[PDB]
């Protein structure tokens, strides 16, 4: 059946079938920006019983540190392997280079481990709901646990902050370029005077990028307007192709080093390549293996990771002090799962349906009407 | 009970003794437009079907067109009525003065009725969705039946265009000052050239009225901005107070009649006046009693006005060509009414719930976490 | 089931239909604060009644020195053990390497158990009133009791004023940061008159902390001020991080010495440092098990340890002569029990609701006006 | 039985009959302090029907809006009868004078009596709350009622703002000098630089009236220190003696003008003297039964006016668009008639309780403990 949001109309009669069977017309019918550091915040309870129950047992020191980090890096590592099971065909596609990550089952404490499973896209009575972005954070979260895990040995080959990583496909481009728009109709929002010999000093802003195109938009801005460097980086972001991107070779020469400054990104090559995880994550995995185990699963009852093929309502809570908040309604269970890790940034429902008629409207009145005409009795 | 919009978090309840409860946190939870004319776009069907009909009692050509005619003014009466019937306490209360639209419960077509019976407020398992200005709409409504009835008689006195007028009050107030941000923000989107002793063409534009106060955006208007006259009556309605909007007092000594025909709004004055229109309309029905009621319930099956306190989701649907559409699930009734009418304009759900923990966050994460707990370190 | 406080208004239900859900807006409902001798205010009658019944197995007068000593530190170790057991989860969760503390069960007497069973965190109609610095409380009541025992040695290792300890933790710190505060605004009361070049006597005092920086409010420090140094110190304290407090680091190149000096306060450290108080506890309490559990229990009626969820009212009594004085309703138990020992620093119930209406107060307003209206413009 | 708000102690045995029976110590154990306005907030409603329905019937300008003026005025003074109904038996000695108000019946919209009933003293199962000035409030309703019904005629003898007038009655005293310890420890706050030849600028405030005494204070007030002047006049306010305040005669020799303007209140007195408010107050009520009752009556179910013994939680609600604010558990509709009024402008509970003993603690505990003795046996 549909969603029984709203009473339905009391039939009112007549209307021969016009066949207005509903369609889903928005593909998705809304998004969750999730928080990235929600696997942190999951992970930390945990770790931090690490922290305090290591002393009475002869966990200390750097071991009791590794201990507890571990359980953040498997957390990032976890979560990864939850969105992705989740994610549409292509978006797996895309990323299967770092299908290893989904693959590996390694057990987890096992209420961490359900709270992961609140991660990933939603089937929803309105269409469907997806995560914001998930290939950029897909390979964050993993770029997480590689940088969590590189703590363990000090090892500063992995040394960034992972929030702010962009890969050069698709994925990551379509969030510059959005990004890129933020920005500006954000910048264009600044005044500045233009001391003119007719009339004095003005008060003026610069226009809005409404029909103008992308090109002449670059050119018409004047040094003098705040922030004219960064409108212009941002205008041709606006502009660059993939390759462009890949290669630094921005239009209107600009360079790739402010666009990324400029919306404090960071450009994830060399050690932060997709290839260059996959074998980390691989030695990582084995490390853990032999290494930390043992001790985690002492410490916790454990069960496997999530795997599952949607994520929940969960992901639409955020809290502050001792109030969650969310917009439409939710389980028990998710509110609450919800307030304790407050996992969502944003999120929007935007649905669109829409049926089909045989018939045109005129007609189809004209008859709803005549119902109420009377026979010319005798 | 609550909305099965999406599957459940199946989960352990060592959380559970919390509290959290949901609350309303901000009101209303959605907003509907509707399309001015549907009291028209339903009226339509009926009015034209008297041709057929007409003849049952031999009506003459121009009887034919009166009793139409009265089937269109009769639409937006009862249409009033309806919404009038839904409408929040406080709205029924500052409208008391035309509630006469309201009880009366002259007979309509069936059908004609059941149409109609789709609008006014909503209340939904997500909360209550209220009709855009209902205030205004309702003596909109309530002026163009005034008017539709006028033309039986070539009476000039009530004859413009209700879609636009607005009252001396606080609904209709509040919707010019909002009518005024949106125009403002749009025509901040043209771009002129101001050339100065520095450098040669500088393609810019008037400043968004982001920070700055009401009074200082007036002054820096620039004399030379595209539409720079609006910019400054709009500016100043944004200030006005019911009272000045009253005695044509527009704060920068700006003229109503610039910001109304800025806006395209005509002032409902004079003729079109609430306790102008209540006689009005007293009158013209009772003439339709004795000049119209028997014969278009001679021709048609007629019904009780609707006059119930929910509208649905009929109303918000819209249909063009072939296609209708709408963005929420509806019911087969909803969506064909609806296409037949297509009458909404807008149509936004912005929910917005809060819940209370007796638990601090970090508390109830311990206890989460301990859940996992082994023996050597639990309770 | 809402706390019978007061008569409850008798209404029309008009109203009703609004949805205000009383919501626990603020957390937590109360606070009580502990006398920190209360284990020592309970165990004292019990140690000295030894003098009597040591006789029935024939005690030397050394030895019933050591069990009454003996009863004094096990009061303070259980009292601990059920301060621990109505923890918060987070607080528990800090406190895990002391945990066993709360997991030993040594039998103490019948009544002395019954008497310790009223401390901790309790959960009322009205929400939850904390012990006031429980973490702190708990570390200092395991100290003291770890001293006590001590003394059946002259082993010095463990002789400190157990009731100034303070540690590296957030508990500690949160609370040397209130007590800074404390301190301060009762110092800024103080009276200098500065004879300027303007003037003569000008009985002045120094500025109150109220909407400065506090880097700022160091500076603007009158070296001339009474307790001018005092003030620089804890104003240095309300800055320090956790981190800066360990290493002696205090923001205005401030001693620790002096912070702790200033409050009466002594730095937890060394020999009363979490990890060897836990081995030293586990340590006396074996001996306890060898040298005196047979020799106590074969004097007294003991029974189990309390380690309950909830405290009591009598938490809530303070006594001074024969007057006993609480402040909301107790029962009798608690007066006569909290009579006793006067367990009370002070208490405060500040409990804080909020509801929301699914009607704006104008349209609510309108409904409840409306009941009273008559037919001639009622729906 | 006592208030059930928290968990008896399981009867922890022995202790003999110490005698400790409970007994209040705090009179009283808690104040609420309404806001001014609650009798206009309350009308507001009806008063507005007046307008709108008035239209349809032939109430039209003038007249309308004497009507709903009326609605006002019967407001104020039908609910300064309900406070005076539950006052205390010297507050109703203290106010004999305007008694009047206390008996006259004249009917009200049936609901406005019904909200106007929440007003009062209270007794509750921790003590006596009451309502915070009771005597000027009284009397600012009253002054108020006969201001409003003054606008019918436009007649400007009673024309001010009733919220801030004090007479010279000890009731008003104790606000007087309550008001002015508020403003003394809040300009105190304020600082000032003393540049002095040893020590460039320093920076002190004016000292805290502590423990020293009102003359001395009073001298030792730098006319350098901020609002020099203020902190003189209401050190004084503290010291005055009710005669001197009501001739002017101010210690220190200060003016009434001034402290009176400084915590903004104004001095009833010519028109708004008690005596005089009496005799208005009767015309205004012979007038209204003649002039207005009958139209008034025939808008609106009317009943009697409240004149109760106990005020009700309702008092202790704050409101602000949809949210409502109480602190202690209210009954629902106390909760709800709350949120339509907002009645509160702060609500304090302070319950203190004492219970005398038999014996003294030593011996009592002594026998406590003696308890668990064991009986020396063979």
């Amino acid at each position: 059946m549909r969603l029984g949001w709203i009473d339905p109309l009391p039939q009112v009669d007549t209307i021969f079938p016009l066949g207005l069977e509903p369609n889903v017309e928005s593909i998705p019918a809304g998004e969750v920006e999730l928080d990235f550091n929600l696997p942190e915040t999951i992970a930390k309870p945990f770790a931090d019983t690490v922290t305090s129950v290591g002393d009475r047992i002869q966990l200390v020191d750097d071991d009791k540190e590794n201990i507890a980090t571990s359980i953040y890096g498997l957390s990032f590592f976890k979560a990864a392997r939850q969105l992705y099971s989740t994610m549409l065909d292509h978006e797996k596609a895309v990323n299967q280079p770092l299908k290893a990550v989904y693959y590996d089952e390694t057990p987890i404490p096992a209420h961490m481990s359900g709270a992961l499973g609140i991660i990933g896209h939603m089937k929803t009575k309105v269409g469907d709901v997806l995560v914001k972005d998930a290939g950029v954070l897909f390979k964050r979260g993993t770029a997480a646990g590689v940088t969590k895990f590189s703590e363990i040995d000090n090892d500063k080959t992995w040394n960034l902050d992972c929030s702010k990583l962009v890969w050069a496909d698709h994925s990551s481009l379509s969030m510059i370029k959005r990004l890129a728009s933020e920005k500006i109709s954000q910048l264009v929002k600044q005044r500045y005077r233009v001391t003119d010999a007719q009339g004095h000093v003005y008060s003026v802003s610069m226009p809005q990028l409404t029909d103008q195109a992308l090109p002449d938009y670059y050119d018409s801005i004047p040094d003098v307007a705040p922030n004219s460097d960064q409108l212009r980086v941002l205008t041709a972001a606006l502009q660059m192709s993939l390759a462009q991107f890949r290669n630094d070779e921005l239009p209107h020469d600009e360079d790739r080093s402010d666009l990324l400054t400029t919306l404090d990104l960071l450009y994830a090559d060399g050690a932060y390549e997709i290839s260059a995880l996959r074998d980390q994550f691989e030695l990582l995995m084995a490390r853990y293996t032999t290494d930390f185990k043992w001790r985690v699963e002492s410490i916790f009852k454990v069960g496997p990771p999530p795997a599952g093929t949607t994520g929940y309502g969960a992901q639409t809570v955020s809290s502050t002090g001792n109030t969650a908040r969310w917009q439409f309604p939710l389980s028990d269970a998710d509110i609450n799962i919800g307030y304790l890790f407050s996992p969502s940034k944003s999120f929007s429902l935007f649905p669109k349906m829409v049926g089909y008629s045989k018939r045109a409207r005129e007609d189809a009145s004209a008859s709803f009407a005549n119902s109420d005409a009377k026979k010319f009795y005798a």
